[PDB]
């Protein structure tokens, strides 16, 4: 159970989002071992009047929010962060200074999945 | 008691139901959490086909509900909220429980500003 | 240190003020949290009328401000942040504090990846 | 479920009453948390005069009660427990509520090993 | 580099004869599961008088409570693995039923712990 | 606002210093956390040599200071508290900072009962 929400400038995000989704899924499969069937991504292509970022970021700026169960080690979480940075760099040439990632951890019992609370 | 709901789904599916979905979720919250019937705070996010990826074993009725609320309720009450929403949405709209995902985010009251004041006040 | 702001409101009311509102909110974070004046990260979500339900005692000026930030600040600093935002948006726009809601989401530094590394490094 | 109580007080005041304080505390948890009446887990820590410093406004009847339990109970319930302990200890022992201090530590279930297994199992 | 403090509570008459060997067993478990340095043993023992120790009737006088204070950051699986290894090793060495053993993990953010003159996150 | 201190050390070494160490610790809490000078709550646990194991790069002066307090202070203030304790104790007693260990246990105010009522009230 991992949800990704990806935000970026529409003009830049729309051309890459289909391959970006594949890349982020690969990266979760590899580092966290989710099932390949369980891709849950949402994209928010933003109008330029709706997205403010500092002058040392380009229009390629991506914010990647990952919502996930509590319980993974700090080391796994850090590896996930570095792997996403490396893979988006490799695939698209977007600088690490233009990528931001935030992990939101949720206790299992706070998540309803397939009709039941996540801890059941 | 302050509760925000955010709901996401494929625009095609969500837009025809959202008015009635809102009523059903709000009733759910009145009955399980005993919130004030006046206090409905909902935001809907209809998504373009190309912006919404859900599992390949599931369908385009995939519906995501995020609820943001004050800390302090029991685990039993929260579990009963999840089971009520799953039940009422399945029955009202014929959306399978495998196509519903619900996530609760609890916020300490001092972290929320409401009507000019922090929530613990 | 990293502060991300997400602001929601009715499109008709939010669209004409959002640029200025961005300025005012950033000023408030500079003053209360002493973040770098360079480090403005804001996203706006102007909503269709049909996608936004709020109570009868809010008007159509209702703004929800979600602030995502590193844990580690005191309760008194965070409360001060909430009050400064209420005061500044009210003084600048005449939007009543009853129409303004602020929620703080605190995240451990190590859960945040910035410039290629985890926030605690 | 699992509730551990630890009680600390001056030896000369605690030792005469600890058998009965143990019964009072357990009745309170039975009534308020609805734990099984079999499941009493109590430890007492009678302290030497020179090992216990408390404020001058307080008397040598000062008792500290630490309760370790599973996370998952409502704030209303935890507050009912606090109120119940104060009242019953005051009534039974003539110890003033100013001379009683109670702290609760909540532990997630998966962090507690009980009868050979993790608590969430 | 990991700080792990263990606090161990049992009936004095039962705990006193075994505490020395129990300290070794518990350390070995932490080294094997958490991979702490073998020179970083921090244990406190609280042998209790009979009248200071109540437990249910389905626990015997061998009842042992092990409180483990440690840094946040380990996975749930590693933590459960620590619980199961402690259960098993204490039973195997001393003949104490796993039913007589209780363990509680207390996780502390690193910045809330001062070690060797500095905050643990430094 | 409320702070409890528990101090563990080898009885031979702790007993002769405890009374002055209490003064030194309370001074540090007054100065860094601004607690009331009246509100000293300290428990000492002089341990037998067979009940205290520590590594061979700690001496028999090894002190474990457990501090239980309200949540809500900044990381910067808690770190100052740690630094001040290290300094004052090394200065006053000639114990190396390498022999001093401090652990802060933060508790929601609503998880504490004081003078009959929850700490958030």
């Amino acid at each position: 159970m991992v949800q990704i929400k990806v935000y970026g400038l529409a003009e830049k995000l729309n051309p890459i989002k289909a391959e970006l989704s594949n890349i982020l899924h690969t990266s979760l499969i590899e580092v966290l071992q989710i099932s390949p069937e369980k891709r849950f991504h949402r994209f928010f292509p933003l109008d330029k009047l709706d997205f403010y970022y500092p002058s040392d970021r380009t229009d390629n700026y991506l914010i990647i929010e990952i919502i996930m169960f509590e319980g993974r080690s700090v080391e796994t979480k850090k590896q996930l962060l570095r792997d996403i940075f490396k893979k988006v760099d490799e695939k698209f040439g977007i600088s690490v200074y233009d990528i931001e990632i935030t992990l939101f951890e949720i206790p299992k019992q706070n998540w309803g999945i397939r009709g039941i609370p996540g801890d059941e």
